[PDB]
């Protein structure tokens, strides 16, 4: 069980004809998100591997903070963390914690899904965000989103959050019961094999 935080990028429609990144102002009004969307892997269906924990306006950005909890999904990365050359590449060498590090360098974007900033502009009819999403690529105005084991670790990181708001992004972590969270459907995409 692991937690990751970063300030994210907020895209509306992901990687199809009309992606298009939002200037954080277009949506800081429907936040803060305290309800779980689900993280997934570069806007992919059936890529769940967590749940956001909080989506917070800071004086920076927009942070998020997620437990990536997919039993599925960290039993596949923490194998390659421990075995994969082709993992290890990019990572510098002998790390402690390879999982963290694995995580860290080969998704390092937060990416934030959110309707079309027509409808954002208006009243919205619906939710305005659908999930985050881990990414590989495309990483702007988000930090290097970092991985750890305990929430305040995380959130502890990032200089450019205040001890008030990471006093303003902790109580919220421990909010929620990680247990209580649903099972999300990540898949090892191996055995399809
Ligand atoms: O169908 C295939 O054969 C297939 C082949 C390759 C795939 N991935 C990449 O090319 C790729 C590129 C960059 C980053 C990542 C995330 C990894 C990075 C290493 C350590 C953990 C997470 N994946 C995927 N897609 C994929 C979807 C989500 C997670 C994923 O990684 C893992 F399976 F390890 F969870 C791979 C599928
Ligand atoms: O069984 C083993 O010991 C085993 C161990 C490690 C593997 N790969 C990685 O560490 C790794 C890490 C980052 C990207 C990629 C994708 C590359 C390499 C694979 C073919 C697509 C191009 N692979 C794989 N190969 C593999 C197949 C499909 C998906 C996949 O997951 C993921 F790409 F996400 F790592 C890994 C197998």
């Amino acid at each position: 069980g692991l937690y990751v935080g970063g300030f994210v990028d907020v895209v509306s429609c992901p990687k199809l004809e009309q992606e298009l990144y939002l200037d954080p102002d277009q949506v800081t009004d429907y936040l803060p998100v305290t309800e779980p969307l689900p993280i997934t892997i570069e806007h992919l269906p059936e890529t769940e591997v967590g749940w956001t924990l909080g989506l917070f306006q800071v004086s920076h950005g927009i942070f998020c903070t997620g437990a990536i909890t997919s039993p599925a999904f960290l039993e596949l990365a923490s194998r390659l963390a421990d075995t994969s050359h082709v993992a290890r590449a990019p990572v510098k060498n002998l790390p402690k914690e390879p999982l963290l590090e694995i995580l860290h360098t080969w998704l390092p974007g937060l990416s934030l899904s959110s309707i079309h900033p027509r409808e954002l502009s208006q009243t919205p009819s619906g939710p305005v965000f659908q999930h985050v999403s881990l990414c590989a690529l495309g990483r702007r105005r988000g930090t290097v989103a970092v991985y750890g084991h305990d929430a305040e670790w995380v959130v502890s990181r990032f200089s450019s959050v205040s001890k008030s708001e990471r006093a303003h992004i902790l109580q919220h972590v421990s909010s929620c019961r990680l247990e209580d969270l649903s099972t999300p459907n990540f898949v090892s995409p191996l055995e399809t094999l």
